[PDB]
């Protein structure tokens, strides 16, 4: 049992798939070795972890994030004044543009080395509205048939940011506001990288599916017609409701998600309401089989 | 080359018109060998102006292999081997073989070939489409080929004359088959008899089979055969699919067919 497994923290799982609330820790202070090791263990098991009532400074946010690995900010997001490491998920009450992250994805997979983790802090959030969905890509992989696993385990996938800030984004109508989103170079948006379809997590050693509808373009070597149905099945499979959890935000909630083995989704159900969270990005290494 | 027959290909994919031979007479070794060569290359072959009897029809068919026939279709009186593709001028409704398929793939050993003979056909209307499953396989990307080559598919007649006993009986064929005569690899799926990819869930199997149906039935993999009276046609039941065109409402259409037995589809 978790009450006896963990001696320095208290862990309350959110679902039988992923997610856990962590209490009995003060993120304003440096964490001792035993407390940190328990947090990391919980992170590896539960994949998305959150800490209610953590009224921390920007510096304390950065210091906590550094325990997971180096700070490596994502290309697209604006940073707060004085803190280049601390980026914004900010939506004004009156704005009606495209919602950041309103499709199932994981962050910045177009990079050669996408983020390992993101640490998100609720600054000012609605009483209700603006939950974040998460899902386990371990579970998504583990629930495929043995035959389907054998069929796809050797495949590689082409990723790019073309639909987010590349040529395909610039061709369409649904645009982000300048609140949290930078103006970007089109060539950076179109730059392709190839990642494995199934990846091994370097911390847990576990295999997970690695595909997302936002950044994945096609299966490497296949035509668009060949790739489209296989990728579409995998999106529908991974995003099955039974593979998900739903996180409700409160002021001063600090959340860490694993950017390799989870996907996440914004919920745009708070029109007319201010929503502001900050985030630091933990650098990762090249996704590997 | 062709020294004993004249061969006119119909498209750059499949189909050929063969002339310079009389199918009423027995074929010598040299002529037969050339016909078989053309059959292996062109997959669907047709011979205009062959006013052959029922007996001559059977005799020609026997050169390709054993002549069965299949239990589903109705035989003409006096000739169990010779079966009817008949639609009266008064008749209207749903036509035999109006989706892309190949014959009786629910069997452990489906037919190798079918020999069709036009008796009374309209001036226009009632063409038969054919497509090459060699071409279907060959035009898949090397990556897609490698991905699906080891898959097997469950076939049954359950949607045709089963629950959805003999119709419910399942058989398993490879998704990609090697032709026992030509040695060439071809895709082997059809929407009429294929149920699922063996080992996969419904959600996994459905979109993959659906893509393969769409791919195989691409217009550029097809040919279209127009019928005339006394036209004799042979199709390869392993490496082709075919489709009847129901564009002859109110017109009489009559053809006979013999069925050549095959062996287990093999990788």
């Amino acid at each position: 049992p978790l009450s006896q497994r963990f001696e320095r923290i208290a862990v309350q799982p959110l679902t039988g798939v992923l997610g856990a609330e962590i209490t009995g820790v003060d993120l304003r202070e440096p964490l001792d070795d035993s407390t940190w090791n328990e947090i990391l263990d919980a992170f590896h098991t539960y994949q998305v972890i959150y800490f209610p009532g953590q009224a921390i400074t920007n510096e304390q946010h950065i210091a906590f994030s550094r325990r997971f690995g180096p700070v490596d900010p994502v290309p697209l997001l604006k940073s707060i004044e004085g803190y280049p490491e601390v980026q914004m998920i900010r939506r004004e009450a009156n704005e009606s543009g495209r919602v950041i992250g309103d499709d199932w994805h994981t962050d910045s997979t177009f990079l050669d080395a996408p983020p390992a983790a993101v640490v998100m802090r609720a600054i000012d959030v609605p009483e209700h509205g603006g939950d974040t969905g998460f899902l386990s890509m371990y579970t998504a992989w583990e629930t495929l048939s043995p035959t389907m696993q054998a069929t796809i385990e050797g495949l590689n996938v082409v990723h790019s940011a073309t639909r987010v800030f590349g040529s395909l984004y610039q061709a369409q109508n649904r645009r982000f506001s300048n609140t949290s989103v930078k103006v970007m170079d089109v060539d950076a948006g179109d730059r392709e990288t190839v990642h494995p379809l199934v990846v091994t997590h370097p911390g847990s050693g576990r295999k997970g599916l690695y595909v997302n509808q936002v950044y994945c373009q096609r299966i490497e070597g296949m035509t668009d017609a060949e790739s489209k149905p296989l990728l579409q099945f995998l999106y529908e499979h991974a995003t099955r409701f039974d593979f998900t959890c739903r996180v409700r935000w409160k002021k001063d909630q600090v959340l860490v998600w694993d950017n390799l083995c989870t996907m996440h989704r914004a919920v745009p159900d708070y029109a007319g309401k201010f929503r502001y969270l900050t985030r630091t990005t933990v650098g990762g290494v090249r996704p590997a089989r």
